[PDB]
């Protein structure tokens, strides 16, 4: 049910780094990776942690829809696209942190640690600020969790409203042509060693889905990119999209 | 207001057609078209009646979601992407006509025709066969009819459950993008003459949403990618996408 497939190794030794795809066929019920180990190695999610965020959010009212604006709090951060207004869906497409962090103050630390028990999520410990601690705090998470998270949004399956898992997996829209649809989430852990970048999601076709949960090395911000390149080239080899 | 540019018929003749486009700016309420007496004139929805059909189905349970299979009858039909298994998604996508007759039957003339009175939709006439109304019945509706419907439908406005009008919207995907997503949905008026394509749906950018509709003279098939083509030309020419 899970096979290791180590071709797609050269394409992290191309761009001279490393990390892990894993890719789960859900019609076959099969998983493959890379690196087995590192597949099941836990990290902080980053902003990962915006799809479960989301859900909790908008199924507290915290968040009322997608259409919400969140009004920009005036300081002037390092990203330009932080300094405007943001709904829902902006604020996910450009990991606005503050934003999100708004959105975990007003869930509480209570509610929130509750929820991630409830989602099964990671290691569910919320140690730290809990507007904070998927970037510098407690939580953990492994890629093939976020296969398992992932395949439970997808089939309506989280302890949430399903109208809380068609938005997400509304503002998880990321690409889509006459040939595929992806529905991702981006992550850039900056603040606890090991520095990496996160990518998860799925890749929705005519007669079939697979998810993918991809993490790798990410020293330096320059190498963002590659989070989609490599693993568009992990589906490119396995047919999986033209 | 209402404002008519006839810059655009351009677009139109240098394809040696004749069409009509509506384009409605959501932030601003203010709508524009190349002809607005074309633009109130009612046509055959044809397959833009996907749209309130599948509405219709999912609100009464005819159909249960999007992953619901409605197998192949085993008749090989002339369209090669008809002859298979498909789902809500795939079937709206390839304008999958029997999939949807089977709809229509089971929705009934009663429900059907009340359906169409509390949408408001076009002139609310499902005279004809129940299964075949909007091809080559009496069902008429104009661009501008399509945009205020849609309308409706973006804002969860419809009578129908927040649900059917969600999972509609997901099913409307076509094309996205880190610069837009565009929702909509293909339509050829192919049985009672003037045989028009029609194109009706919104362009999604990260602050405003531009609903359209268009629909074009068409007497052959070769040419239905013009209704895809002129639209986007339109909307490079404001600027909406780049
Ligand atoms: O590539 S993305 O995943 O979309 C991405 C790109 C940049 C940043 C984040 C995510 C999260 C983040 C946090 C911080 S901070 O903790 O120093 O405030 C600084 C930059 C970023
Ligand atoms: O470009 S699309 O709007 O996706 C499109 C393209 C072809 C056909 C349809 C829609 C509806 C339709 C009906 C018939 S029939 O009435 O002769 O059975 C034949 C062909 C087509
Ligand atoms: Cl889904
Ligand atoms: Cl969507
Ligand atoms: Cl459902
Ligand atoms: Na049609």
């Amino acid at each position: 049910m899970w096979q290791e497939n180590k071709s797609w190794n050269a394409h992290f030794t191309e761009h001279k780094s490393q990390g892990v795809v894993v890719l789960w066929n859900e019609n076959k019920q099969q998983g493959f990776t890379n690196n087995l180990k590192r597949a099941n190695q836990a990290f902080l999610p980053a902003s990962t942690f915006k799809i479960p965020n989301s859900l909790i959010a908008l199924d507290l009212g915290v968040v009322k829809d997608e259409h919400q604006v969140f009004k920009w709090d005036g300081q002037t951060r390092d990203i330009a696209t932080w300094n405007r207004d943001h709904n829902l869906i902006t604020a996910m497409k450009y990991s606005v942190v503050p934003v999100y962090q708004e959105f975990a103050r007003q869930i509480g630390e209570a509610r929130m640690s509750k929820m991630l028990h409830a989602f099964d999520y990671g290691n569910e410990d919320i140690s730290g600020n809990v507007d904070s601690f998927w970037l510098d705090g407690g939580i953990r998470i492994s890629a093939t969790e976020q296969i398992s998270f992932l395949r439970k949004l997808y089939h309506n399956k989280l302890h949430v409203s399903e109208r809380s898992q068609r938005i997400v997996k509304q503002a998880m829209l990321t690409e889509a042509n006459g040939d595929y649809i992806i529905r991702a989430k981006t992550g850039y852990s900056t603040r606890i060693e090991p520095k990496i970048g996160w990518w998860v999601g799925w890749v929705e076709l005519d007669d079939n889905v697979w998810f993918f949960a991809m993490n790798m090395d990410m020293p330096t911000s320059d190498g963002l990119g590659l989070r989609q390149a490599i693993t568009k080239e992990v589906l490119k080899q396995e047919k999986i999209i033209p």
